[PDB]
């Protein structure tokens, strides 16, 4: 909170990252640009990030674009951020993503570089009300982005930006692919549409088309019963209701049923609860820790980047706790199939 705490960090020979608490000075051979007011996080409650995949992908495009322009090839590109600690965490998050994804840096190396100036980044909070019981750091986000690359969760060579932005809007179904070709999360569908104003309650019909074309063969409902399962099954969808207390954690019986349904579905699975964030995100994170052996923090990070707001309150503790157990379940699983 003082232009004394200003800091410049080198990313590449031409790219620089700056945290300025004042007016960026200019220069004829330095180009300054900020995304503090360009790629903003749409918060639920006290959460302030991280930014979703779309914005991450947009940022990577802006960097590549700026490094390619003939008008600035002889200039240093400086990505600056201001005095808002939450904006700093996001801008730092984006540079980190760029190093991991396009540069070939490791999560640890990108993190080293980001804290070289001794900058003290505040860690990402959850979307619950009141005190946070768990925090995900920039390093936790870098490992997640890294593994998403290795396992095919992220591919900026094929990522469809307009598709991602179209379907996250409430008026189009508020949905997100968590794992491409395998897991989608969406807002609970209400029996009988109401796509008209103040509301954006979707009936199962605006999902059936998209679902079929992307091979969704299964549907799990964690929400309470707002529609008759029939409306989805009647279209060839296998449906399941693993109901359990809203905002609460799943019993192991439920976690095992979920993993069972999933481990056996024949295509992609669409999961939803009421907001398609908390309960939904919690169970999908479960499948990922067991099958990709990622930490609770890396998983929660990946899931929130795909669908901001996922995993809330006591849900985070649950994942953190169940981690060791899901890691081993997957261990045994992988070997049984061998």
């Amino acid at each position: 909170r003082d232009p004394q705490d200003d800091v410049y960090l080198d990313i590449t020979d031409r790219l620089c990252f700056a945290i300025l608490y004042s007016r960026p000075k200019s220069a004829s051979n330095v180009h300054y640009f900020s995304i503090d007011n360009e790629l903003e996080y749409e918060n639920f409650y006290a959460d302030f990030g991280p930014l979703n995949l779309a914005m991450v992908y947009r940022y990577c495009c802006k960097i590549n674009k700026k490094l390619k322009s003939i008008t600035m090839l002889r200039k240093k590109i400086v990505h600056f951020t201001g005095s808002d600690q939450r904006k700093q965490a996001n801008a730092a998050f984006l540079v980190g993503c760029y190093m991991v994804i396009y540069l070939g840096r490791t999560p640890e190396e990108a993190y080293r570089i980001l804290i070289f100036g001794e900058t003290s980044y505040i860690p990402f909070r959850d979307a619950a009300y009141g005190s946070c019981n768990f925090y995900i750091t920039l390093l936790d986000c870098f490992h997640a982005v890294k593994k998403a690359m290795q396992y095919g969760f992220l591919n900026f060579n094929s990522f469809n930006l307009d598709e991602y932005e179209h379907y996250e809007k409430a008026e189009n179904g508020d949905l997100n692919w968590i794992i491409p070709d395998r897991f989608i999360a969406f807002c609970g569908p209400h029996s009988r549409a109401r796509l008209e104003s103040g509301y954006h309650q979707h009936s199962p019909e605006t999902y059936i088309q998209y679902f079929k074309n992307h091979n969704v063969t299964t549907i799990i409902r964690l929400n309470k019963r707002m529609y008759d399962a029939k409306r989805f099954t009647d279209a060839g969808f296998d449906h399941h209701d693993l109901f359990f207390a809203d905002g609460s954690t799943p019993t192991d019986a439920i976690v095992k049923e979920f993993l069972d349904i999933c481990e056996n579905a024949e295509g992609a699975i669409a999961v939803h609860c009421k907001a398609g964030l908390g309960r939904t995100g919690t169970l999908i994170a479960c499948y990922i820790m067991k099958h990709y052996r990622m930490t609770a923090a890396e998983t929660i990070a990946w899931v929130r980047i795909c669908r901001p707001g996922s995993v809330i309150g006591p849900q985070q503790q649950f994942l953190v706790m169940k981690q060791t157990n899901l890691w081993l379940e997957g261990d045994y699983f992988r070997q049984k199939l061998k």
